[PDB]
């Protein structure tokens, strides 16, 4: 896991404004979530061939579809896999008012076929420590909501939560992590999309997009579900199902 | 319904900043929603003795409690009714990502005892027209989230949705209504709290608090679930249960 067959290319432009186009296929765990009508509404991250992790406030149901292997949501001609969702597992500690514990697992009806462009991100272990100021990457089609249609990427630093609440106050909970406010927006990530940091040569899912600066401010950090606080729940779910 | 036994008093100060203290008991449909621990997290509005309407993004469950007849959440000595919730009815069209159709009904285990300070707000009929620029009232303990602890009130004008999206863009959906941005904040309403307009001498529930200006800006309108778009669902629910 965590080692794309097509290695990402991150320039300086990923560190300012709205980041930059990703190399096609270079974030192979990134998926698009499309409802019954084909409309792309969230992101998520493959963690093996049968499971996708995303955000609970996305409100995914089984009528929605996981789209894997995509790069250009405007293209008509890239080998992608539309995968049916058999069952949705919303983390029952999800607080829809605070959006704390904002994680949901999708179990696929049929397995995804991993390939150069489709494979798993590594999950952190519960105890991993992704220090404040670590450069990390969010990717997604988030700027679609208004405009590019190819996958974007942005490098942005993590914040400690003590430091993140100077921006969001008491909204920032324990199972949350923030990143950005360093002159680069975080709106390129979709709701439910990944925030990955490169530990031990392998990209690890550190956050799931929860909410962002209302104005896509380059001086306001984005807020993510802290994956370390929820990977035990992720594993127990996979173990029981 | 809609005719408080203790009539509200609204001065000019309700039209600027964060409004003003309400007359005790003067908004008798206002309730407080407290979780298993006694913590006040949402508002709602009694619509008869057995039912409370609130917002779905509140994520009320049956371990929560409806608190009626309150004014001073810091007081220890006002006749209030803590009422158990027998069953929660979330409007199934609730889109947790857009927060469109943001309505949920609570059915009480035992009936509330109506009184001078506890009684029903009127519901609008599906076809009612609450014109843009109508002065309306939001009430709640919303400024509790940081500070007063007695019920606040604010008079603020309605907006057409065409006009509301100049502030919130495509976020503003069809089953939503906005109000404010006239030099008075909307943060005094709790999530799930009421927005009432006085039609035919009777206060009518026109909105349920959905979300507000991140900064409690006096020039940004609040966003409400448009009750007219959802009262048919309200009535059919009550009819079947």
């Amino acid at each position: 896991c965590g080692v794309p067959a097509i290695q990402p290319v991150l320039s300086g432009l990923s560190r300012i404004v709205n980041g930059e186009e990703a190399v096609p296929g270079s974030w192979p765990w990134q998926v698009s979530l499309q409802d019954k009508t084909g409309f792309h509404f969230c992101g998520g991250s493959l963690i093996n061939e049968n499971w996708v992790v995303t955000a609970a406030h996305c409100g995914v149901t089984t009528s929605d579809v996981v789209v894997a292997g995509e790069f250009d949501q405007g293209s008509s001609s890239e080998k992608i896999q539309k995968l049916k969702i058999a069952k949705v597992f919303k983390n029952s500690k999800y607080n829809s008012l605070t959006i704390n514990n904002d994680i949901t697992l999708l179990k696929l009806s049929t397995a995804a076929s991993f390939s150069q462009t489709v494979s798993a991100v590594c999950l952190p272990s519960a105890s991993d420590d992704f220090a404040a100021g670590t450069t990390c990457v969010t990717t997604g089609w988030g700027l679609t909501r208004y405009t590019p249609d190819r996958l974007q990427q942005a490098s942005l630093p993590l914040l400690s939560n003590t430091n993140c609440k100077k921006y969001w106050g008491t909204k920032i909970k324990d199972a949350m992590i923030c990143a950005g406010a360093s002159g680069v927006s975080s709106c390129m990530g979709d709701s439910g999309g990944p925030l990955v940091c490169k530990k031990n040569g392998a990209w690890t899912l550190v956050g799931i997009v929860s909410w962002g600066s209302s104005t896509c401010s380059t001086s306001t950090p984005g807020v993510y579900a802290r994956v370390t606080a929820l990977v035990n729940w992720v594993q127990q779910t996979l173990a029981a199902n």
